[PDB]
């Protein structure tokens, strides 16, 4: 499993370091993406935050409580290129600006657990 999860990160490395370098095929962008967003659901297991990362994957991460009704759910959501950058370390979250849309008190918490495969 980490093995395979690095084998595809390193099949978009070079594009992910230099967006002028080729772009994946869909079928390797999609397995590095669901492969790293699967590893943070092992790194901290739990349901409070789901990342979302359209149209490849979702995953829940973080232990704790079930949000409040009422309140936001606890939701990370963003491109494929930009998650793989936040799990391979490339990009900080805190950097990210708009490209990661966040909602939540604690979807933050997600910083504290990537990268979750450096480069």
């Amino acid at each position: 499993d980490p093995a395979k999860t690095l084998e595809a990160v390193s099949a978009v490395a070079d594009w992910l370091r230099d967006p002028q370098r080729e772009s994946p095929a869909r079928a390797q962008l999609a397995e590095a993406v669901r492969l790293t967003a699967r590893t943070l659901a092992a790194v901290a297991p739990g349901a409070s935050v789901e990342v979302r990362v359209p149209p490849f994957v979702a995953v829940q991460c973080i232990s704790g409580p079930k949000h409040t009704r009422g309140t936001p759910p606890n939701v990370v959501e963003t491109d494929a290129r930009t998650w793989l950058l936040l799990a391979t370390g490339l990009l900080d979250i805190a950097d990210a600006g708009a490209s990661v849309q966040m909602s939540g008190s604690r979807a933050a918490e997600v910083a504290h657990w990537l990268p979750v495969v450096r480069i």
